[PDB]
């Protein structure tokens, strides 16, 4: 598990993790299940299951280097400019081939979504839960041949921040129809250049494409999530992105412990998408 | 709300029900939720808002009437003779024109569910917590014209049980795409025939159907929730039958205290919700 990594196909073993016990509690005063237990819902069941393949797919020293995100936007499938609009009336993964989500929101949205992000972190009971970090950074990707390498730039001190690979592994789309956005969940790599220098090779030539991000980012490391909500003109098209993402660490920490003690990586996966969901029931109210 | 009744399409407010807050369990290692709170699921919330629905629906002298029940089958389109496949992945709520699930579980898949629901109802730590209740009856369909009463007859005593008109009032289908089965949940009335004597007006004719079932329920009073597996023959054409089903007084009083204290119209939703789930996975980990 730790050592190896395996195809998705060729998986074996799935780890069992268990529903959460009646927790401790007051005496309450329904019995959740005639089992004492709560049952993960499907949607949380499919996430974790999908989460622990695609990190037991990619080889062990790939794995710090893991990039965990949800994305909101809307999907959209091969053959129409609309949201799909699938025969159901719940949230679930959405599996069409060709179907894509451009993760992008209304920029009067946005600005409603920050101010009230802005809010919960400043209520004085939970201000020593979150910091909040504002950059701008430009991304410039070059193609070597072939392969695209993106430098990361801070509009300030002009240093070079990072310099990787990014490689997209594994998505999952989730169709919200309460919701006025779905989410992608993405697990992508993002290596680390070798040798190749980045001042010294690419400050002559000219990038493929570049993106001006302007950010402002919420950490929360009670649950592991941070919320990033980012600005981007892409050269000028300009997105409004909001994207949530977990603690490499604790999800690879996690993840190590599967054997041993399941329970760890089973609330981080469920406090993800508890997160995600608070997001998602914000914008849908706001828009209203 | 106690007092009222008024169409689905016209209702305005919908109730607040307010997430799970952080229990008051052993200090988690993580937080569920950057704002502290366990946000409910897009299934249970759906099934919340329309069992309050359709409740509010239905005339209050007509509400003692209820039956909220859950019966596994398939759920099939109105063209093709097989399972619905939308391009789902996870649980949802599933809204096909036509669509329809006729109750029914593999003879075999039967027999193994019902040692299991035995098993769990001896086990000297829950022996307190299940009744098992043993019962074959017959029930004939008779039409008046044109309405249809329905006359329940116990075997050993022949005696008419329950004389009533069954009424339909809606139904949500539960597409399953990880489990052997889905699941329908119908809020129906069983509305008693008035001044119509039983044994006197219907023993001379005769039915238009009889059904003959063979039935042992498991009773968990501290989830509110009945179990019932029953061998139908439908006058002859087997089916197999598995239905889980709430405690209407119960439901009837969390629906009239959603105002003063959602917390119970909740927690009684989440565990029915949680003990169909325990009944569906367990039919698909028998199907292997």
């Amino acid at each position: 598990h730790m050592y190896r990594n395996v195809p998705i196909w060729a998986q074996k073993w799935k780890p069992t993790i268990k529903a959460l016990q009646s927790i401790n509690v007051k005496d309450l005063k329904i019995d959740p299940s005639f089992l004492n237990i709560i049952p993960d819902d499907d949607l949380t069941k499919s996430v974790q299951d999908w989460v622990y393949a695609t990190i037991y797919s990619i080889a062990p020293e790939l794995r710090s280097f893991i990039e965990l995100e949800m994305k909101f936007g809307v999907i959209i499938d091969a053959k129409g400019p609309d949201r799909v609009n699938p025969p159901v009336s719940s949230q679930c993964v959405f599996t069409e081939l060709d179907a894509h989500l451009t993760p992008n929101i209304d920029a009067s949205l946005f600005k409603e979504l920050s101010k009230y992000i802005r809010g919960i972190s400043e209520v004085t009971e939970n201000t020593g839960k979150f910091s909040i970090i504002e950059s701008q950074t430009r991304d410039s990707v070059y193609r070597v041949g072939p392969r695209f390498l993106r430098m990361s730039t801070d509009i300030k001190t002009g240093r070079v921040g990072q310099f990787i690979e990014k490689r997209h592994v594994a998505q999952l789309l989730l169709y919200s129809p309460k919701d006025s956005y779905d989410v992608k969940i993405s697990l992508n790599l993002e290596l680390p250049v070798p040798d190749n220098d980045p001042p010294e090779k690419y400050k002559s030539q000219s990038p493929i494409s570049e993106r001006t991000k302007d950010r402002v980012s919420y950490i929360h490391n009670d649950s592991c999530t941070r919320i990033d909500i980012t600005k981007v003109e892409n050269h000028s098209e300009t997105t409004h992105e909001v994207e949530l993402e977990i603690n490499t660490p604790a999800l690879l920490n996690a993840f190590d412990n599967i054997t041993n003690d399941s329970k760890e990586y089973a609330s981080l996966i469920r406090t993800f998408l508890n997160n995600g969901t608070i997001i998602r029931r914000k914008l849908s109210s706001l828009s209203y």
